């Protein structure tokens, strides 16, 4: 008869969440509808913004308030006066399925001091997410120093960052050559780890 969506696919980076899936090919304009259950109720409910959509995705971003417990999430398609049953995707838990990308790193300089400003652009506003405030004063950066020719190797942390723009003053070893350096996010210490940011390097006079 009508069938049901298919591939469906949840993928969570910076604290955007999107659900996705594939349909085939209907004469009719298949339009979907998909249901969220909270772990609260357990009990799946209309995700508002999804209802009667013809897009195969549905942003889950303002439905997703829990980091640590499972969300579930179903799809059904409808043509003409006919529906499809429900598909379900695979139990969601932002702590151990979301991602959090590389840092935007600025690196500069006063004298021989290197200064690090790193952060995450994407990362929604407080204001706008207020359940993300106690994620927030989880926030910390690992910082990866490299000095491309001594060898040497380092590594800094630093938290408690106002908006979450954390900045870090290295005073350099000595003194005339090229260091270069990475950052990672980190929620709760290693629960969450994003990924690393390429390398800037920057040259230090004597």
């Amino acid at each position: 008869a009508v069938p049901s969506p298919t591939g469906t696919s949840v993928k969570s980076k910076n604290f955007r969440t999107v659900l996705y899936w594939q349909y085939p090919s209907m004469s009719e304009t298949p339009h979907f509808v998909v249901e969220v259950k909270p772990y609260l109720s357990g009990k799946y409910q209309t995700v508002s913004t999804c209802v009667n959509i013809s897009a195969t995705s549905c942003d889950l971003s303002e439905e997703i308030n829990e980091i640590f417990h499972s969300y579930w999430f179903r799809i059904k398609a409808i043509v003409g006066s006919q529906q499809s049953q429900y598909v379900e995707t695979d139990e969601f838990v932002l702590q151990k399925h979301g991602k959090i990308g590389p840092p935007k790193l600025n690196l500069s300089r006063h004298g021989a001091e290197i200064i690090v400003d790193v952060y995450h652009p994407e990362f929604p506003s407080v204001e706008v997410r207020p359940w993300m405030r106690e994620i927030y004063s989880e926030l910390s950066y690992s910082v990866i120093f490299r000095n491309s020719e001594n060898e040497s190797r380092k590594n800094f942390t630093v938290a408690d960052c106002e908006m979450n723009e954390c900045n870090l003053s290295i005073p350099v070893p000595s003194e005339g050559s090229t260091y270069c350096v990475s950052a990672k996010g980190h929620f709760f210490d290693d629960l969450i780890v994003g990924a690393s940011s390429e390398e800037s390097c920057i040259w230090v006079p004597i």
